[PDB]
């Protein structure tokens, strides 16, 4: 609880600190990198962070349609053409889908979004569209946190994946100069504090949305049913 | 999947008939009405539930704000007298907490809300925000498919809270009545009958993220903390 208004530096101390936060040390992630992640768990993580993918560009425009700052825009506005592509990481994930057995049917309809994933992942687009645009850019900072095993996934697809994702242009530093620019007082240090748990929250949350699910038998509905019942749809948006 | 355009009589059975998703078939609800929640279960919904419960006067008002039709604001207004009183639901809940062993601060501060139920409950809110206020306003028409055991629980509170709950003056049917009359298509029937499942959705969301936390020992960051380390702002209100 910033008392005293930090230096930038240690500003920047304090931020990373939050890492300690990240999504890699939640059980279902640790699972998947130890190749103890059944099948099942797998195609789950890949449909469900598709989601969180799909929404990132609509969450970037958010932010610049909250963003009078010319110069700001023609930074953050690559983020949009990094997913988008014109390739891009949506069309990476679709190959990282096919990779593991799901078609882009399967993938672009986000019929198999656990809603829990969804509303976790809605969350980040909603405080983008309110927030103003310092804050809910600077919440993009948690970018700087971060099979075989599993021989059924088609190498091609997966180094297809592996491979796109490694073409972005976006500076995934300028949610951390911005916030040590904008963050001059205790009151904006803590407050900035807060966002970066709320997006760490967000990521923890899609995964124990997963946990229930494909890990623990207990997706929605099943005292009900075994069909998938939840909701489909974006239904503000479509 | 509808294809002809139900009667209003039919319609209203396909909406109840989504009754059988209601929260009341969720495991946690039913150990804690079977007896066999333990006291951390109970004040855990008790605490994650009031966060429902305060969000619902600003879910109206923002249906409300998206309604330029005064005689449905005539009715829908009377929801937020109910909630906020002037006692009102909002109290009765702060009561049913002093009963449990909660304080009003330990309620109102909200700081024992899980980040997934804040996530469930503010998707809510921010589909109220953004939906025509027809489509908002019969989203809320699930409120029609509604201890001892407990010695620890004060009698005094519990009767307190139970009986206020008893004189709201909102008229539950409304949603339906709307739903009814608005949804004279196909289409809009089907899309109502998928606004249903995102309400619902809504309420098992909030109890799985309450099943992880209480009852499978699995809250946010238990891997990397014990203390309670998720935000506990409303971030772009407060
Ligand atoms: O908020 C944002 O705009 C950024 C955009 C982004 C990505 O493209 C990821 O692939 C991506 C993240 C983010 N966040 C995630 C993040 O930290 O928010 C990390 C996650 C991972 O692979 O672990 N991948
Ligand atoms: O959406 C809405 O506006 C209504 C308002 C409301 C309440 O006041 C509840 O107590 C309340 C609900 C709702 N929904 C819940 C709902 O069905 O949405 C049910 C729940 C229960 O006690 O089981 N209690």
């Amino acid at each position: 609880l910033i008392t005293d208004t930090l230096s930038p530096q240690a500003f920047e101390e304090a931020l990373r600190a939050k890492g300690d936060f990240y999504h890699i040390h939640h059980p279902y992630h640790i699972a998947m990198h130890n190749g103890n992640a059944t099948r099942e768990q797998i195609q789950g993580w890949v449909a469900n962070r598709f989601y969180y993918q799909t929404t990132i560009p609509l969450k970037d425009a958010a932010i610049m349609a909250n963003c009078p700052d010319a110069q700001t825009r023609r930074k953050w506005v690559q983020r949009i053409l990094d997913h988008d592509g014109s390739d891009g990481g949506i069309e990476a994930w679709l190959r990282l889908g096919e990779a593991v057995g799901l078609s882009r049917d399967d993938l672009l309809s986000e019929r198999h979004v656990l809603p829990g994933v969804r509303f976790a992942v809605d969350a980040y687009l909603n405080f983008a569209r309110r927030a103003c645009w310092q804050e809910a850019a600077c919440s993009s900072l948690t970018e700087l946190f971060a099979p075989q095993h599993y021989p059924w996934i088609k190498e091609e697809g997966y180094f297809s994946f592996r491979s796109s994702l490694s073409q972005a242009n976006r500076d995934v530093e300028h949610g951390l100069a911005l916030a040590k620019a904008y963050c001059d007082s205790a009151e904006k240090q803590n407050r900035m504090l807060e966002i970066l748990q709320f997006k760490l929250d967000i990521l923890w949350s899609m995964l124990d949305a997963m946990t229930m699910a494909y890990a623990l038998q207990r997706p929605p509905y099943h005292t009900v049913t075994d069909k998938a019942a939840w909701h489909t749809t974006r239904l503000v948006l479509e």
